[PDB]
């Protein structure tokens, strides 16, 4: 499409939501599809999700296969129908994604299969069904770039503690850092092999978001809107 | 592309009589239950409809999903088989995307194995499914093979499929009535409004046709001349 997509990418309380704030705001043709993960954190969609989402926390082992699979089907379905929004009939229409359908799968639902949570049957159908959703879709939801606001787990678990979560202040810092390392691996070395290939030829800009840039964030939307002509 | 749907209980006659069908004409193909894709979970052991059987509390959500994601998927693929190429092409679906939700996942909700999130991510899921992917999966006529739940529970035993072998009298009861309220009283109410008008040819097979099947053929070959 006329619409180029970009991907939010980053590790818990990075700054994501905070980056996506300021984006929305500024007077630009940029339409900001959000988590619905992170809308899930406070609705036909979202009382199932609420209830996951408290029941993901409670027991990890038993939901975590429902839980994500229900995370990439409500992203899925959101991602398609941002691209009907008003951008269509708009200029210059750039379309940012809170994460992406390739975050899921080989950062979280990875991550999850391997903290044991998902059994091998679990994860087989997972992956079976994920494959099969991208597939059944096309260039529709394929990204033009992504962005990674690369932070150090330590000060992403200080904003865990500012964002004040109460269910996420027991994240234990070595969960962040097996995150972080899992992050670096696709993105910035790029030694993380994903199912779907056009992911290895797509452009990265690598934003250092560890001092709070939440009213110090000109410098960031200009090394991002530079990034945007190069697409 | 004519597309007719063979429902009925576990073990009521769905196979045999479809496999007797397909054998008698060309322009004719079934499309079966994928009973076999759950019994060896691969990437297309895990024994995922054995799992559910064990502890249904537990795995009840995990497999209706991949039931009807697997089901969806290989329908779908089956209309774009060979038979769109010839003459009266009508296509036989063993169950359908309507059984898995209305009789199936609905009798483990109704049974405790779902809790009310998992039933509702399971209907939101369903709904989306066929909305988006299923928009022509869409029914020209049912074939409903009643027969008594105690006939099911007697032919379960011959077929000797041991994943089942444990299923008692009160669950093909359940279902049983689940196919008599959809198919015959005609008053189970779903979000697919168009169903309301879908012919159905109840066919009592609870005399074995196995080799006295003349009778259902002539009601059959009957039954799609009015579609
Ligand atoms: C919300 C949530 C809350 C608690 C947990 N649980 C854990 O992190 C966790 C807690 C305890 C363990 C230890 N297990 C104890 C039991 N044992 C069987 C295995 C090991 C392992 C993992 C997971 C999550 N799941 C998450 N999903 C996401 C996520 C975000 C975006 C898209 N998809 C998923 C972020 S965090
Ligand atoms: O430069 C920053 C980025 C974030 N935050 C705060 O840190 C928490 C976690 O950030 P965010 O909401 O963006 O989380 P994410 O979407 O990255 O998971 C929130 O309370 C933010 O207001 C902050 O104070 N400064
Ligand atoms: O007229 C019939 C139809 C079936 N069967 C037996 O019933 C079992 C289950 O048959 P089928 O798989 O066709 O039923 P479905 O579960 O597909 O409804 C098998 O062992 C068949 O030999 C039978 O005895 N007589
Ligand atoms: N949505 C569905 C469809 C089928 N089955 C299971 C019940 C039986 O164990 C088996 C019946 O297979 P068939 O009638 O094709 O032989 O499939 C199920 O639990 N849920």
């Amino acid at each position: 499409t006329r619409i180029k997509k970009i991907s939010i990418e980053g590790n818990i309380a990075a700054g994501k939501s905070t980056f996506v704030n300021i984006l929305k705001q500024l007077s630009e043709d940029w339409e900001v599809v959000p988590e619905p993960v992170a809308r899930w954190s406070n609705t036909m969609s979202q009382k199932n999700g609420g209830n996951v989402l408290q029941m993901m926390y409670e027991k990890p082992e038993r939901w975590s296969f429902t839980f994500q699979t229900y995370a990439c089907l409500s992203r899925i379905r959101a991602q398609l129908a941002s691209l009907n929004g008003k951008l269509k009939d708009a200029e210059k229409p750039v379309l940012f994604f809170e994460r992406s359908v390739y975050s899921d799968r080989y950062i979280f639902a990875s991550n999850l299969y391997e903290s044991e949570c998902m059994n091998e049957t679990e994860w087989t159908i997972y992956q079976d069904w994920h494959d099969w959703m991208n597939n059944q879709f096309g260039q529709s939801l394929e990204l033009d770039g992504i962005i990674y606001l690369q932070a150090t787990p330590e000060t992403c678990l200080h904003r865990i503690y500012l964002r004040g979560r109460n269910e996420e202040q027991g994240i234990p810092l070595e969960y962040l850092e097996k995150l972080h390392y899992k992050h670096e691996s696709w993105l910035l070395h790029r030694t993380l092999k994903t199912n779907f290939d056009y992911l290895q030829e797509v452009p990265i800009l690598t934003l250092d978001v560890n001092e709070d840039f939440k009213d110090k964030y000109e410098s960031l939307v200009e090394k991002v809107k530079e990034f945007l002509s190069t697409l």
